[PDB]
């Protein structure tokens, strides 16, 4: 469960296994014929990390259904065997089977969170083959959810598909493969650090770090806290597993003004250094408080999506995206609709970007007659069990990030229907139990005629609304959109708790224009946002605006998707639309703290 | 009924009243307050001819519901009163009331066909005001048909519109206004030509023109036929109303090789000259014969649509469009979905472009539970009576055009439902009765699950199909599209009569690309057409391909319309997409005659 980010330390090797791997589509016989026991024959080459769907020009590759096999050679020095040898997969989408030589080492379900496995030393021969089989199939038991009929979420006349294909119950393309880096790392065999938990206490004008260090084996523990320049500001040797350290002259991590201490931990020979921002988060009344100050979210729902790697880790684009958000005056984004790479989370900690951290739970809705949360034995959704593992794993991975201020339990589940509360109650209970910082929890609310029956009202600390007044309703009638927006949002405002837009927007094709309200035009995108803001700016409990979307991104094919989703403020190659300049202006006049 | 195109002759003045007119939106009180009796107060200026919707930047103007008032001064020489004075409206969309000074002169229904009225000389004062009130409203009794609920033909969540608006039952924007020129012309008072009918007889290797000259008053008739250089090749004086003339050395009008004789007619002092192409049209077996040769249609459904005039007469664009069709190797187009201007028809006669001439009958479908052709007293469609007047007027206007080879009675009516045959039988009977050339008649068939019950099979001389295999069905599954296309078209091919595509295409945004099948991309548009052609090229009764559409054009707003309809081979400003070059290549290898 514990998943420390792998780093090069005095006690820990870090070997990146990324590069060109061999790649072979499964044809139904791949496991029967035990392809993982030899070199892949008649194979292609595929970059790792990357989604595989867009690297070639093959529609059958892009739209492949089922398994693929990745493989590479792994010839490592024998003196590594004096250490504990670990294979870390930061993400394999959606499910993986990992083989070393002929031998199945592990299997994983869930395409967006890391997993790892020791390599037993009796298995390492002189030359080794690493094989990773990757399953892309989605159904009523996976997160994200796939449809199990021939229905498309986006048809006039019915037809029989040529081949079976995944049918996403979500509005983004089903990019799969070895999405994020594969690495080999080592620790001391006999005594090593397995996890680190840090929390902050700011009471009585005294900043303290509380630590809890999880180990394997028997040794002595030490912890030191260091400034960015390397001055030790607190340290203790031969400590317990738990304790606290006072940080005199503590500098707080603040949105757009990050400060990270370096927390170095020793256990026997093992050494691990964890960056850590000191800050508090709390919901009080109708305010979202960061370091006891009333925060206003300004930003976006995002996607991990770039050409040609798809969902694949793209670190230059990560840095470019954060630079664009600072240029635009944003302070935050949400990990729509899955955990993002640790490289992104760590960069956000470094750059002072606030993150709403979301699970993989999109598509938990069977009625976009069996109801979504009917009993499984009557056709209800089969995701609750995996939904708990995802929450456990997500919090275990990201718990120490200062940038994470809120957990989002699901995106647009069927939360107005019968049984939703009972499905979601244990998941909220679990997230509150597991997060040592006890951060606020929410689910992101689907737009819905019976919004007063949204079970978010009974569960969430912040109400997060996805609303499309002026796009999916009142299209090209913004005066009607304004009225419909005000009627519903005055209800939410009357509940006295913080609420916010986590999505709102309008599909906009760069280069289409009209001085007169016309859907898909750059001007309409601006007018859409002006209309919504006319309402939200008058509501004192509305504490944040995150647009849909930061940038255009790939989706499944359909009559309402113009080469993907076009609601980005930026294009897929990160060029500003008219509305992106509109937001730079607007967000320049709105402070991070004390707007409402 | 008779509607000779107005021309300047030795006996006929022609005064164009086009230019800047005064323009005022009605507010409900325009007739009550009798605005037509004075200058329009607090008015704008509007170009005539033009649609009014896009000239300004006002959404309320663009989306106006109801009446508008146009007005201009009309100060004419008194010596005109020695002649018969006629006001000709080439088109006023959709309905008009015409006033001179205070006096209602005529009212017209039908937005795409000419109407005229004598100006009684006792009404002409020294200074005169011409007022034209124009109604844009559409319903179950107009052609084209408007919906009478709040439904859009292209909604996720229901909303109340801010204002009432026209709801077209058709896929093009409801452009209205004084669409085509307004002209004053004169004839002799006492004896003048009211209509001319010409037909051709090619039997026995002898080309003859049969004439029938309709007059008012008592005088002597003469007719002469002249070559383009002005050589008289047949003539007779003091003739009857009907007769025939042999044309020795006759040159036939042929597709892409036009020849027009000039037919000059005298009656008393009146003189009228009519261009006339000699050619035959006939359907025999599975062949469409022009001048006894098996024709293959290559071209488009079009729209009259340019920026900013909308539906308005744009003669430079007409010439540009014909130049592009010759550049692409097309030979034909259909007047989708209304009669086009006489200026276009006459230019097509001059340039050798073959025309399928279509009525205004689009939207004759109430179920895109009351059935379309239920009795009117039970909610059935109320268009049949006006549908006959439109057919009468269209044939009366266009009967002498060599370029017109086929009448299209309706576009995508509900022809697979009960009662369609009975609705359409009298209209086909009427068109065959009225056309002196007895040209083939068709209706354009909607795509429909029960296509074997399409009443076109019982009525039409050529089966004209609108099909979207690979767009509205099988989208991004072209291999399935090919199979579905072949299954249905082998049925049509098995009937042994000529059939053809009058629409097929794929929405394509210029500048969107992908080497791998992706809807809305330029490459997908090409692949869509390749797939269809794989099938049609193997069917010996398939005698023509007209794409949807020649060029992108404006529509109502909705989630599936990217700033209008994007199925053009060209953009709205006439720039070629990838598929336009594809068709230039393809149509360069397909002959006008003897392809199948
Ligand atoms: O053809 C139509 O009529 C509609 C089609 N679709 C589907 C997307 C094809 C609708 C979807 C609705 N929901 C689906 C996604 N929710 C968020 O919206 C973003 C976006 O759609 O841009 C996604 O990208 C985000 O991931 C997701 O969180 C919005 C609400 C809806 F309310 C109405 C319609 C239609 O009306
Ligand atoms: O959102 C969807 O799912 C669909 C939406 N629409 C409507 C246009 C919004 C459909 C329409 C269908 N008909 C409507 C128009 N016919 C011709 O098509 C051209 C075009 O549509 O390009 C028009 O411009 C031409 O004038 C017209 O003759 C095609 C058949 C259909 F069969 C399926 C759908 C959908 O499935």
């Amino acid at each position: 469960n514990a998943m420390l980010y792998p780093i090069l330390t005095q006690s820990r090797m870090l070997i990146d296994l990324s590069g060109t791997w061999r790649f072979k589509l499964d044809d139904g016989s791949g496991f029967e014929k035990k392809w993982y026991e030899k070199t892949l024959d008649d194979a292609q080459l595929m970059p790792v990390p990357s989604s595989y769907n867009d690297i070639k020009e093959s529609a059958d590759l892009r739209d492949h259904y089922g398994w693929v096999f990745y493989q590479r050679d792994l010839n490592i020095p024998a003196y590594l065997k004096t250490q504990r040898i670990v294979l870390r997969f930061a993400a394999v989408t959606h499910s993986a089977k990992v083989y070393v030589n002929g031998t199945l080492l592990c299997e994983h379900k869930g395409g967006f969170l890391p997993f790892e496995t020791e390599i037993p030393e009796n298995l390492i021969r002189d030359e080794n083959l690493l094989t990773v089989a990757v399953d892309n199939r989605i159904d009523h038991s996976t997160l994200p959810v796939g449809r199990e009929d021939e229905s498309n979420v986006l048809s006039f006349f019915p037809y029989t598909p040529t081949k079976k294909q995944n049918k996403p119950n979500f509005d983004f393309f089903n990019y799969c493969g070895i999405t994020r880096p594969v690495k080999l790392y080592t620790t001391p065999k006999d005594a090593y650090i397995s996890d680190i938990t840090l929390t902050s206490s700011l009471e009585n004008n005294t900043a303290r770090i509380n630590y809890k260090i999880d180990t394997k084996g028997s040794a002595h523990t030490a912890i030191g806290v260091y400034t960015k320049q390397g001055v030790c500001v607190a340290q203790t040797e031969n400590t317990g597993t738990e304790g606290s350290l006072t940080i005199e002259n503590a500098v707080l991590w603040e949105p757009l003004k990050p400060y990270l201490y370096e927390v170095k931990i020793s256990f026997g020979e093992d050494r691990y250094t964890l960056p850590y921002g000191i800050r508090s988060v709390a919901v009080k009344g109708n305010k979202f408080l960061i370091n006891n100050k009333p925060f206003y979210f300004k930003g976006y729902g995002k996607h991990e999506d770039t050409f040609p790697a798809g969902r694949g880790l793209n670190m230059p684009m990560n840095a470019k995206d954060i630079s664009l958000m600072k240029w635009q005056g944003a302070n935050s984004f949400r990990t729509s609709h899955y955990p993002y790479s640790e490289e992104m989370m760590r960069l956000c900690d470094e750059e002072g970007i606030v993150v709403i951290d979301e699970t993989t739970a999109v598509g938990v809705h069977l009625n976009f007659r069996v109801n979504t949360f009917d009993p499984i034995e009557q056709g209800g959704i089969r995701t609750q069990s995996h939904h708990k593992e995802v929450i456990k794993d997500l919090i275990a991975r990201d718990k120490n990030h200062a940038c994470v201020v809120m957990w989002s339990i699901a995106n647009e589940a069927d939360t107005g229907s019968k049984g939703a509360y009972e499905y979601f109650k244990p998941l909220f209970d679990l997230a509150r139990e597991l997060d040592p910082q006890k951060r606020p929890c929410t689910l992101v609310s689907l737009q819905m005629v019976n919004y007063k029956e949204d079970c978010t009202i009974k569960l969430s600390d912040v109400f997060c609304l996805n609303r499309y007044y002026g796009w999916y309703t009142c299209g090209a009638d913004l005066q009607a959109a304004e009225k419909m927006c005000r009627e519903e949002l005055e209800f939410w405002n009357s509940l006295g708790k913080p609420f916010m837009y986590t999505e709102y927007g309008a599909d906009t094709v760069m280069g289409l224009h009209d001085t007169t309200d016309s859907m898909f035009t750059e001007e309409y995108q601006v007018e859409y946002y002006k209309t919504n803001h006319k309402v939200t700016d008058t509501l004192d409990c509305f504490i944040g605006e995150q647009v849909w979307n930061f940038a255009d991104f790939a989706t499944s094919q359909g009559l309402i998707r113009v080469q993907g989703n076009k609601k980005g403020l930026f294009t897929r190659d990160r060029k500003p639309k008219l509305a992106a300049h509109y937001f730079k202006e607007r967000w320049s006049k709105i402070p991070d703290f004390g707007y409402k």
